[PDB]
């Protein structure tokens, strides 16, 4: 075959060449001399380009490239870059960039979706008091009682020596986290930082294992203000097993609606530092990393000692065995509760029809086979048995430092 | 710059400084990581007999020494008047262990310094080779206390065709494929199988006939040799409480030993080098007997149980998942033969990571590799991040004889 890489299907047998992977700008964590793949953490004349090339992907993704308004729309936006430093995004530019973004990530299995986005454009906003209210308009189309839908809200790019809107908040729901004076955590110990900038600047702190977190929200140049969530805006479900009716008697609940707010969006060059996007839970994430994380809820040996398994050798499978039943509670609590969810095996088997689709419309697919790869049954979904590329396209959602 | 290497359940971080020691490049660039890719003169002779002599003088800590120094002057004598050279016993039971703790696919590695060396460099035969064969197998068996142990044929040499063990294991059941393309036994030896056969081979009929071994003497056709059928020990598997279990009339055998694959040491190759450990449970239970390409039996496991098969959400396939490892994992205990499960195997593993920081600074591995294909996050070498490179000695992967 090509100079491309070469990627192979263990499973099926089937060769594919990843030809896309010479559209990346940006270079990723690995050399020649060392695979760095398992890493968590990997303008003027230089805006011009990056906005001349998003400028040209938008117009070849509506087939007029090469058109008298394609050429138009470079010569605007040089010359607002010549005079200004800096130009802004048409609003059918923004959302096509959000999209894009997303069908991007590599770290994302649910990609199949990524063509059906809300994109709510918040580039008006100008208070701490109004991206609430954008944010709990989000919340709640988002939510729709249950019957959830992808949304993104993005608010003003940053700007030349002007402070960046931030949502200080990893995600729009997030359980607090207090640090015991035995040196344990209540709550979520993921949220221990988040939870006492909560209390530094003014929040008056439950002592639950799932109190919904204030949000922290900033406004260019200023302070960030606190708002409480209203209750009711914010969907749970409490979790109960299908046979082991004990499970309920735990009290344990998770949210439904995963909504990451701490992510910087670049399209064209473009920097939106808050632009939270929000989809439904694949069932591993609360099930298997939320809930039995050793640094998290940490729940395993609590579920075993109930399934009365013996906890004692690890060859008695007695993780594995409560996982799996933790898993199960999960699927079962969101079904009954009718809140989207997907399990492990749907969605991975939906993210190998998105690999065909973009190896016939693009060429191949950016994707990070360690975050691919669901953190339970590994080798029992197709995913585990199909090579992926790894490499950075753009529009991008990316890692900012932290505000404070 | 070195790679920062974070495990994000503790919080702690290293930094690995033993991958500037590698020379050879992997799959990744900066622009793209293909790091889940399964297949990635005499001055360079020189210069890699004498980092490896290096590697060897100073790990008996005589680095320097007159010893030393005769050593590299009779390499260089060696390879100036011939092009090649030869190890002594001691340095390549040296760089045999060296090689197994290079690896970057091994989880096992916390063993690699108890490893019995057989020297077969003095094999002139398929039927040498053979009875080789038969001394390390009755060895690393060893009644179900398995030993680790790997044989050494002669390097390639420049004139000639290799050594080879056409089987990629020592042991491996039959695959008989079907008229309608469909396998009876184990898919993934369809085509050693039907070489076996062309070769001569009476086929079996069964899912699990072990095969004859074909072994090839340079330039000289395979030639097929049966395996003692007590020199196999196999372990019929079982469940603790499911009593239909051991009716499905699985098993799987004691010894895993791969034959393929090449070693190199100092710039030599050893092109028929077995070698072998013991199993770690998921290996059988999860790839071997549950891989949709393997023997596929999630399925009939489910329907056992009477677990409901219509939904993916029911978590079927986990749960049958569980069981048969759980059966493997007896049954092994049961039979007294060695094995180890996924979890002891990686809190095993976590320890030869902090060992090799101390000792060389860096430790290689391949995350996708090192974490169990079921439980994946359950396990500590999840959350814990990891650098792939390339050191010598190394297993390899070659070429396929045919
Ligand atoms: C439609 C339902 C969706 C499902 C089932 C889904 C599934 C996932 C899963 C399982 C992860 C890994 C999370 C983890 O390990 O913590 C993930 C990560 C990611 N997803 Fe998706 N996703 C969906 C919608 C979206 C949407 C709407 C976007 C953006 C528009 C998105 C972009 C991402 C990004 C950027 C990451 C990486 C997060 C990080 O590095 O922190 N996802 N998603
Ligand atoms: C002591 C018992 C051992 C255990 C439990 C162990 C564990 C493993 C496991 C689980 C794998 C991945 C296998 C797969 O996914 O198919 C592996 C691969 C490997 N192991 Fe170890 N191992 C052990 C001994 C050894 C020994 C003695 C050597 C060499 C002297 C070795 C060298 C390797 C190599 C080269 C691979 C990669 C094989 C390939 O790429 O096909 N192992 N081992
Ligand atoms: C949109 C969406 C859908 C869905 N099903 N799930 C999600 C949740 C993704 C949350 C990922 C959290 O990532 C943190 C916690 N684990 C690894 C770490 C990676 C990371 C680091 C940093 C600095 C930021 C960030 N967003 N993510 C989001
Ligand atoms: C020593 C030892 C201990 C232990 N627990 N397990 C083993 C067996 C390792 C089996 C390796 C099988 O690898 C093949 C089949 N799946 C991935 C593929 C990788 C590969 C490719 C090639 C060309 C050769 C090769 N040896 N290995 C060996
Ligand atoms: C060290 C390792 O990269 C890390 O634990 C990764 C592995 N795979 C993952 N996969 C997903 N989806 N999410 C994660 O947070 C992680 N963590
Ligand atoms: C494509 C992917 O890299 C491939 O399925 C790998 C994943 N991890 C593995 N890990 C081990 N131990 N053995 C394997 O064969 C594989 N297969
Ligand atoms: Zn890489």
């Amino acid at each position: 075959g090509p100079k491309f890489p070469r990627v192979k299907n263990w499973e099926l047998g089937s060769i594919t060449y990843d030809t896309l992977c010479a559209q990346s700008q940006q270079d990723g964590p690995c050399t020649p001399r060392r695979c760095l793949g398992s890493l968590v953490l990997p303008p003027a004349e230089q805006l011009l380009s990056q906005a001349r090339d998003f400028i040209n992907q938008y117009y070849s993704s509506i087939k007029r490239s090469g058109s008298q308004a394609h050429e138009e729309r470079l010569q605007e936006v040089e010359a607002e870059v010549a005079s200004t430093g800096t130009y802004h995004l048409r609003e059918s530019e923004l959302v096509f960039g959000a999209k894009q973004a997303w069908r991007n990530a590599p770290r994302c299995v649910g990609r199949i979706q990524w063509g059906k986005l809300q994109v709510f454009d918040a580039r008006d906003c100008s208070s701490a008091q109004e991206m609430f209210t954008y944010i709990c308009n989000h919340i709640k189309y988002a939510t729709n009682r249950g019957n959830l839908r992808s949304a993104i809200t993005v608010f003003p790019q940053r700007a030349p020596g002007r402070g960046d809107f931030r949502i200080w908040n990893s995600q729009l729901v997030r359980y607090a986290g207090y640090r015991q004076q035995d040196g344990s955590v209540r709550g979520d110990p993921a949220n221990v930082e988040i939870t006492e900038l909560c209390i530094q600047h003014g929040w008056t702190p439950g002592n639950g294992r799932f109190d919904v977190l204030p949000l922290l929200l900033q406004a260019p140049d200023e302070a960030p203000e606190l708002f409480v969530l209203p209750p009711e805006l914010v969907l749970e479900v409490p979790l109960e097993h299908p046979t082991l009716e004990w499970f309920a008697a735990l009290g344990l609940r998770w949210y439904a609606l995963p909504a990451v707010s701490n992510m910087l969006l670049e399209i064209g060059g473009l920097e939106f530092s808050a632009a939270p996007f929000s989809g439904w839970y694949m069932s591993t994430e609360i099930g298997t990393r939320n809930l039995c994380d050793p640094h998290r809820y940490n729940i395993l040996e609590d579920v075993a000692v109930c399934m009365d398994l013996d906890t004692r050798t690890t060859s008695s499978l007695w993780k594995d065995k409560a996982a799996v039943e933790i898993n199960l509670a999960v699927l079962h609590s969101f079904q009954l509760a009718k809140v989207t969810i997907v399990d492990h095996h749907a969605a991975t088997v939906s993210f190998m029809k998105h690999l065909d689709n973009e190896q016939k419309a693009r060429g191949g697919c950016p994707a990070d086979w360690a975050w691919i790869v669901p953190p339970i049954s590994g080798s029992l979904t197709p995913v585990f048995h199909q090579e992926m590329v790894n490499y950075i396209l753009s529009p991008a959602f990316r890692y900012q430092p932290d505000p404070w």
